[PDB]
């Protein structure tokens, strides 16, 4: 549909927490959902959460193990203790940068799609880690706020040639 202007870190609006989405099946949450797939794919992202476009609603997109193309709304993740695994995330809210965060090995997810039917899954690995992360858009959390060791954070032309 259309390309929409993602926000970058300081921007406010990627600090609040999103509001439930309480209609389906509406014109108006197709298009936020073709708009976040376009965003998505026009930076070769693995995810977008609807905050990053500035829309303040639950709706967080994934699909890249092959991760399943998914729309989740209003999601209720379950974390699941205690293997945790390091690895490397970048953020399209944070340009030109990542950074190594601990995440939950495999965590449960369930919420709905646009059209409001029933989406229920455990995930493990990089399928959990991105549902982690978009999650945290969600809450107000970026990813620098999760890393513990920040002497491996840095600009992605310098730490991956
Ligand atoms: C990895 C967990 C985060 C996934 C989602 C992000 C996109 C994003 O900002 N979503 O909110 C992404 O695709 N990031 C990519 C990313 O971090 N990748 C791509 C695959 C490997 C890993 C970097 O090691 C690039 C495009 C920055
Ligand atoms: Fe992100």
């Amino acid at each position: 549909h259309m390309i929409r202007e993602i926000l970058k870190m300081g921007d406010p609006r990627l600090l609040e927490v999103a509001r439930p989405v309480d209609r389906f099946d509406t014109p108006e949450l197709h298009e936020i959902v073709a708009d976040m797939f376009e965003t998505m794919h026009h930076a070769n992202g693995a995810g977008l959460a609807a905050p990053q476009i500035g829309i303040g609603l639950q709706i967080i997109i994934f699909g890249f193990p092959p991760v399943p193309e998914t729309v989740l709304i209003n999601p209720k993740l379950e974390y699941m203790p205690p293997d945790m695994e390091e690895g490397w995330e970048g953020c399209l809210s944070v340009p030109g940068m990542r950074g190594v965060v601990s995440r939950y090995a495999k965590v449960r997810y369930s919420g709905f799609d646009q059209f409001g039917a029933k989406i229920d899954r455990v995930a493990e690995g990089f399928h959990a880690r991105v549902v982690q992360h978009e999650y945290d858009h969600l809450i107000g959390k970026l990813y620098p706020m999760r890393i513990t060791d920040f002497t491996r954070f840095g600009f992605t032309e310098v730490l991956f040639p």
